[PDB]
């Protein structure tokens, strides 16, 4: 599913992402835009053989099981395919463990390089929240 911007903001707020670990909702919408373009079905292979899944491009190196990332962990205890569903519950709950891992939203390279320090509030401008 390809989310609309305010549709995704609404869904992320519902699942408790707004100001989770201090990151306002616009941070999460911006990261989703540059990670997946709001597409829950996005996948992308990393150079080490791991794969990023879903609207927040969660990495099978650490966080989910896809059966084909040999040295890896499954810290969210979830099959990576669950991160591709039209329902974002699994992605959000897993992203809460990632952002709590000590590095904040720097865990997402796209957030650091394209959202951090910008006017991330613009990403939720006009949304009924
Ligand atoms: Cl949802």
């Amino acid at each position: 599913k390809v989310f609309g911007r305010c549709e995704l903001a609404a869904a992320m707020k519902r699942h408790g992402l707004d100001n989770y670990r201090g990151y306002s909702l616009g941070n999460w919408v911006c990261a989703a835009k540059f990670e997946s373009n709001f597409n829950t079905q996005a996948t992308n292979r990393n150079t080490d053989g791991s794969t990023d899944y879903g609207i927040l491009q969660i990495n099978s190196r650490w966080w989910c099981n896809d059966g084909r990332t040999p040295g890896s962990r499954n810290l969210c205890n979830i099959p990576c395919s669950a991160l591709l569903s039209s329902d974002i519950t699994a992605s959000v709950n897993c992203a809460k463990k990632i952002v709590s891992d000590g590095n904040g939203m720097n865990a997402w390279v796209a957030w650091r390089n394209r959202c951090k320090g910008t006017d991330v509030q613009a990403w939720i401008r006009g949304c009924r929240l």
